């Protein structure tokens, strides 16, 4: 019979996939909230199927929603592209999301850290991580990514906390994307008038990519990273006061891994696909014009993958099979940056603080639970 997308966490267990996640068969129906009668895929394997066979279309039009479709995906906006669409956008930003090209950001990602954990000190406690940390810092980095001026800050940040607050009206949310939409095709129209060495300055160069195209690449890098990111830092700490004999473990390799595994913020019937052809998968037959939904979250504890999948173990050896950032053509392009980010992040927040401690109890603590990056409304925190 077909399930409704699980979104019910168990009281207590706030890290936790839903238990009408968990308890499914690998490939099971599902009733979307249009009525289409579609798939949720829960095994690793069958996901991994899913995200890497072309026979899968990420374009709007053959989609049935999720939870609450027409029109050709805006040029650039190339998550919802298909090769070999896609790939043309995908083959121009390889060169700026690699290891080395992210290094250069490092500088400025600590000394965005640090300024924000130097002002946390500065008003001292109790304060909210997510407002005073957890949302700001990620949304600078992505300034410095695309370019944005030091006097634009400022409002940057303003429409960029709107969009990813609590307590804010869809006409908010959307009244702040149009203002950050417009500002961009302005910076994008600055930057064509004398392009530099930052990502939209050597796409300019290098490329032959309309302001346009440009336009919906710097949104989508934006609205793809911010809340993301922002929530992996919020939910990251909330997990770590919780099971603090982990800290002393943060500096383990894979330990950012095992945070993306067990936290899976990208938690509700995403990635999701159109069929283009009928498909066999872990024996259903999915037809045509089926939309096929991944819950990452049971994904990243399947028991045929993963040991102990319900224990955060920062140095676990296993934690590297994870899908937090997707799979196959559309696999995050910010993988090395979100990486980066968390990294310095998560252990310069617990260096500065060793004393951190949550200000209210923990079955206080509101979450996100139908929001597409999953992660706490607030977080307060204390310290000595
Ligand atoms: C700097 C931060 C980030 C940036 C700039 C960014 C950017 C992007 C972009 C452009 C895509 C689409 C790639 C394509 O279609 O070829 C993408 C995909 C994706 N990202 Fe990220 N990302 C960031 C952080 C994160 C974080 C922290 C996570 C999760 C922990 C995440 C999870 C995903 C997933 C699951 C997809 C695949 C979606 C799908 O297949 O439908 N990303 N990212």
């Amino acid at each position: 019979e077909p399930v409704t997308l699980p979104t019910g966490r168990a009281v207590g267990y706030p890290f936790d996939p839903p238990p009408d996640l968990v308890k499914l068969p690998p490939v099971s129906p599902m009733r979307f909230p249009d009525g289409h009668i579609g798939w949720l895929v829960t095994s690793h394997a069958a996901a991994r199927t899913v995200m890497i066979d072309p026979r899968f279309s990420n374009r709007p039009e053959h989609k049935h929603p999720v939870f609450s479709a027409t029109k050709a995906p805006a040029p650039g906006w190339f998550i919802n592209m298909d090769a070999p669409e896609h790939t043309r956008y995908r083959r121009m930003l390889i060169s700026q999301f690699t290891v080395r090209r992210i290094k250069e950001l490092e500088p400025r990602i600590v000394q965005i850290t640090e300024d924000h954990l130097d002002a946390m000190a500065k008003a001292g406690p109790p304060v909210d991580l997510v407002q005073a940390f957890a949302l700001p810092v990620p949304s600078l980095v992505i300034c410095e990514l695309l370019g944005v001026s030091y006097a634009d800050h400022a409002f940057f940040q303003e429409q960029t906390t709107i969009m990813a607050s609590v307590d804010k009206t869809q006409d908010e949310v959307t009244t702040a994307l149009g203002k950050l939409t417009r500002y961009i095709a302005e910076l994008v129209a600055t930057k064509r008038l004398s392009p530099k060495d930052d990502l939209l300055g050597s796409l300019i160069t290098d490329t032959d990519l309309t302001d346009e195209e440009l336009t919906n690449i710097a949104l989508l890098l934006l609205v793809a990273g911010h809340e993301t990111t922002a929530n992996m830092l919020g939910l990251g700490t909330f997990a770590l006061l919780q099971h603090p004999e982990q800290i002393a473990a943060l500096d383990s390799p894979d330990a950012v891994e095992e945070l993306l595994r067990y936290l899976s913020i990208v938690h509700l019937g995403t990635p999701n696909r159109a069929a283009l052809e009928d498909v066999e998968l872990e024996g259903q037959m999915i037809r045509k014009g089926d939309t096929v939904a991944i819950g990452l979250p049971a994904v990243n504890r399947d028991p045929k993958v993963f040991d102990e999948p319900d224990i955060l173990q920062l140095d676990r050896v296993d934690a590297r099979k994870h899908a937090a950032f997707g799979g196959g053509i559309h696999q995050c392009l910010g993988q090395q940056l979100a990486r980066v980010e968390m990294r310095i992040g998560f252990t310069r927040l617990f260096a500065r603080f060793p004393s951190l401690r949550l200000a209210v109890p923990a079955e206080e603590i509101k979450l996100r639970e139908k929001s597409a990056a999953y992660g706490v409304w607030a977080l307060p925190v204390a310290w000595d």
